[PDB]
């Protein structure tokens, strides 16, 4: 539907290109980053890559579904990371833009 | 606006009465909770009590403004607390509702 298309073509597109998007565009690599607790704390990993793919394979049945995955991705980052780490700020920024654009979503 | 009238009447009506709302209805009280570092970590405390009041006094110029306060209240909670605290789960459960509701907000 129109909403999933807006989330694809408008919202995801804007976040994807953002100067802070690079760490979010594929799943967290726990080994490559030296985060061996990661999968013990974050039991539902999400990333914009997985979300984009799902938006391409028509995985979602409603907008809120897709919205939830955005939220888990952010929530996850805020839960695992220290408050002082830049990655947290990076998510706050992206998260704010997601909300901004969701207000302008159709229906 | 249409959008803000949706947040007050649909969104906040549903969140304010939820069995998990209670820790969120008024500002985090660092003294009462024995959290001396709370204000050192969270710089923009937010709560539904504040948001409801703002909805009631038409403080917000646009819908998205309100949404960011709801966001900050949640983000605050996730950043301050331990991953395993119940308070997180409670925030998580309100936030799902918030987001589900926000998907059905009009557009003007
Ligand atoms: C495709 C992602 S990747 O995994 O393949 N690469 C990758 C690269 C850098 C990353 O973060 C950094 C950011 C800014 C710096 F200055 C240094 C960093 F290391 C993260 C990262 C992501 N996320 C969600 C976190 O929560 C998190 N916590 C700790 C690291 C991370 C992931
Ligand atoms: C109404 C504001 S209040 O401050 O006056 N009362 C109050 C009472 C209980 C609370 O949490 C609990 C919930 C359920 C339990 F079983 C035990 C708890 F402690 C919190 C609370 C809120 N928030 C946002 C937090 O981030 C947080 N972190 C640590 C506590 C909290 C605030």
């Amino acid at each position: 539907t129109n909403q999933l298309q807006y989330l694809h073509k408008v919202v995801m597109k804007a976040l994807w290109k953002h100067q802070f998007a690079w760490p979010f565009r594929q799943p967290v690599d726990a080994v490559k980053l030296g985060l061996p607790d990661y999968h013990k704390i974050i039991k539902q990993p999400m990333d914009m890559g997985t979300i984009k793919r799902r938006l391409e394979n028509n995985y979602y049945w409603a907008a809120s579904e897709c919205m939830q995955d955005f939220n888990t991705m952010f929530t996850n980052c805020y839960i695992y990371n220290k408050p002082t780490d830049d990655i947290v700020l990076m998510a706050q920024t992206l998260e704010k833009i997601f909300l901004q654009k969701v207000a302008s979503m159709p229906q």
